[PDB]
This record gives C-alpha cells, sequence and structure tokens, in this order.
C-alpha cells in the first residue's frame, strides 16, 4: 500500500512528485533532443551549468539508494563561499570541506568537491586515527605540471594538515562543463573500486609505497601529500570510459598497453571499442572564428542523460520522505 506510506499528504506528495520527475523529464528531453542531433550545448545557448548544479543533488541521492555504502556527499573548498570568485554557489546541500571532516561520523565516503568553477571527485576515510583523501580530478590542463603540486597542497589544506592526501589529475574533460557528471561517474567508479583505493587509504595513512597502487607518485614536501601524475593502475581503463578527446583515450592505451584488452563494460567492449563508438564530429565554441569543429567522444552527454533516466525511475517509485528530500533540493538550488 502506498497510503500507508504517505502519512496523510497524499496530494502533497504527489505533486511534488510530479514537479520532481516533471524537471528531470524536461531536462532530459531537451538533453536528448541535443544528443539526437548532434548539438553542442553552449552553441545552442543551453545552460548545461544551470541545469547540472541544479540536478547533481538529486543525482547523489539516487545513485547513494541505488549503491548502498557509496556513500556519495557533495563538499566544497573555501573559495566556493567567496561570492566574488566563484563562477556558481555550490549545489544544495553541499558541506563545507572543514565542517563536514570535523563533524562526519566516522566511515568511508565519496565526494565531487566544488571550488567554486570546478569540481573533482575524492574518496575519504576518516576513524579514530584522522582522515585520509583520495582526489580525482577529471581535468589535467596545467602545461607546467608543478601547479598540480600546489593542487596538492590546497586541498591537502582543506581537510588539515593532519590528513593523508593523494591528487591525481587525470586527462578526461576537454569540454568546459562537464565537471560535476563526469566526477559524479568517477565517484562511482570509486565505490566499484572500493577495495583497490582502500588499499590506497592503508599506505597513505601507514607512508608506505605507493608504487603498489600507481605507476608515478611524488612527495610536495611542503604538506607531504601525494602527487600522483600517473594513477595506473587505480585509474584503469574504466576509469578513463568518458575520455572526452580520442587523443586522451589512444595516449593513455599507448602508454599503458595491458589495460587496451580489459572489458570496460558487460557488453564485453574494450576501451577503444566503447570510445570509438562514441565519436561524434560537431561545431563547439572555441576558447577568431568563434567555432571549431572537432571529433570527441559524446560518453559524458550520454552518461549525463542515463543519470537523469536513473534519477527519474527512482523518483517514480521513491517513498514519500524520499520524494519530499528531493523536492526540497530541488527548491533549494534557487536560494543562493
Ligand atoms: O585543446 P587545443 O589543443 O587547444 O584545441 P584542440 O581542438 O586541438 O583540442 C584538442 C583535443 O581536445 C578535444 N576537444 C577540444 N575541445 C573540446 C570540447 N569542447 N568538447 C570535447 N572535446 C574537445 C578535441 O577533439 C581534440 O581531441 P584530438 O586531439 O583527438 O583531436
Ligand atoms: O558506474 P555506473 O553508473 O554504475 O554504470 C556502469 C556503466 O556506465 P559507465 O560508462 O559510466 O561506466 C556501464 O555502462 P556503459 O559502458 O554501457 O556506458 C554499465 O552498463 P553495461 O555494463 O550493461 O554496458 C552499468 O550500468 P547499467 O547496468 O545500469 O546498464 C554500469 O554499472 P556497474 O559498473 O556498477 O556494474
Amino acid at each position: 500500500a502506498p497510503a500507508g506510506r504517505q502519512a496523510g499528504q497524499q496530494a502533497t506528495v504527489d505533486r511534488l512528485r510530479t514537479q520532481v520527475t516533471g524537471f528531470l523529464s524536461g531536462a532530459l528531453g531537451k538533453l536528448q533532443a541535443l544528443s539526437a542531433q548532434n548539438m553542442d550545448p553552449e552553441l545552442a545557448q543551453f545552460r548545461v551549468l544551470d541545469v547540472d548544479r541544479a540536478i547533481m543533488p538529486l543525482l547523489i541521492v539516487a545513485e547513494n539508494a541505488r549503491n548502498p555504502g557509496l556513500n556519495l556527499v557533495p563538499l566544497h573548498m573555501d573559495m566556493a563561499e567567496d561570492e566574488e570568485v566563484r563562477t556558481q554557489p555550490p549545489m544544495a546541500g553541499s558541506r563545507h570541506i572543514a565542517e563536514f571532516v570535523a563533524s562526519a561520523r566516522p566511515g568511508r565516503y565519496r565526494a565531487v568537491i566544488d571550488d567554486g568553477s570546478h569540481t573533482r571527485a575524492a574518496d575519504i576515510r576518516k576513524d579514530a586515527s584522522g582522515t585520509s583523501v583520495i582526489v580525482v580530478d577529471p581535468l589535467r590542463k596545467e602545461k607546467d605540471e608543478s601547479a598540480y603540486v600546489d593542487y596538492a597542497d590546497n586541498v591537502n589544506m582543506e581537510f588539515g594538515e593532519h590528513a593523508k592526501c593523494a591528487f591525481i589529475p587525470v586527462d578526461i574533460q576537454k569540454s568546459f562543463f562537464d565537471a560535476r557528471i563526469l566526477s559524479l561517474s568517477l565517484a562511482l567508479k570509486m565505490h566499484d573500486k572500493d577495495d583497490a583505493f582502500a588499499a590506497f587509504h592503508e599506505t597513505l595513512r601507514n607512508g608506505g609505497d605507493p608504487s603498489h597502487h600507481v605507476s608515478r607518485a611524488q612527495q610536495t614536501e611542503e604538506l607531504g601529500a601525494t602527487l600522483v601524475l600517473d594513477g595506473a593502475p587505480l585509474v584503469d581503463a574504466r576509469m578513463m570510459k568518458h575520455g572526452q578527446a580520442a587523443s586522451s583515450v589512444s595516449r593513455y592505451l599507448g602508454n599503458h598497453p595491458e589495460q587496451s584488452t580489459v572489458p570496460v563494460n558487460k557488453r564485453n567492449e574494450t576501451l577503444g571499442e566503447r570510445t570509438t563508438r562514441h565519436l561524434v564530429k560537431r561545431k563547439v565554441r572555441n576558447r577568431s572564428g568563434e567555432t571549431k569543429e572537432i571529433t570527441f567522444s559524446n560518453s559524458v552527454e550520454q552518461k549525463r542523460i542515463a543519470l537523469l533516466n536513473r534519477a527519474a525511475s527512482y523518483v517514480n517509485s521513491a517513498p514519500p520522505p524520499v520524494v519530499m528530500r528531493m523536492a526540497k533540493l530541488l527548491q533549494d538550488s534557487l536560494l543562493d
């Protein structure tokens, strides 16, 4: 019985359910039309940044329910609280990292971390001894690879200096707007590789040799954070699935040939097979002239759509308190 679980608000719950599915379905429809027509969202004046920021807390709820133990939490860094620098306020329900680390129950967490303009994924472990975190950044655009040293130290600082930290920049993102969806995907993969990340957490906490987990690593020697400039095999083929540039995927396989024959999904595709299937040629904004035509993988825009599909299905049959919480999260996206 549904009425048993409705607590006398069947009318309110029903309307709020329709309201939430209505939004998810609306976004989904627009994003699907754009993808089906091989159209770049920015050039089409679709504001993905706003749509992603609004749907992201709802995706987190759906994914946490869909995978018990994922324990995905949205977090933000200090600079995300700066109204004058940040590109967007943090998503609804986002917690300040310092506040989270302080009060969080001990356990295993995933996170998407917002700095005000960019989002990364993270795997977090807090217990009596302290907190350890492994950050994977889907973006790797720095010319001089010394800037990553600073990134590693800054994250370690957010978690405090007695927290163990690993920072792994990966060349996945090429577009301006895909950080959120890529980070959510990376977070999910972390839960999928729970054991592998747990093992890395132990090495961090015990100060052992990182090369049991990753191929290239170094100490910042300012905070002691481990900067990982080559995550394989911790960063395996499955974590490279949504690589936007064909050359990023190719270069990765060229550098780690052993990754080229492992199946990345249940249909038994290799990374190269799957990536090739997602290749499209379309105009994108250049950042003279305004637009530039490129060939790249549309895997991320498909993933966004798949995530929405999941989320909507979940909402359609979700219990009333969950509907209530997601409706609220949707409303709260308009407060800052
Ligand atoms: O990380 P998840 O959200 O849980 O999704 C992944 C994955 O999607 P990714 O590309 O992001 O890795 C696969 O999908 P694709 O390779 O086709 O894109 C897969 O689907 P298939 O194995 O059937 O191909 C399946 O999602 P689903 O079972 O809902 O279709 C899967 O989940 P798991 O990795 O947890 O098993």
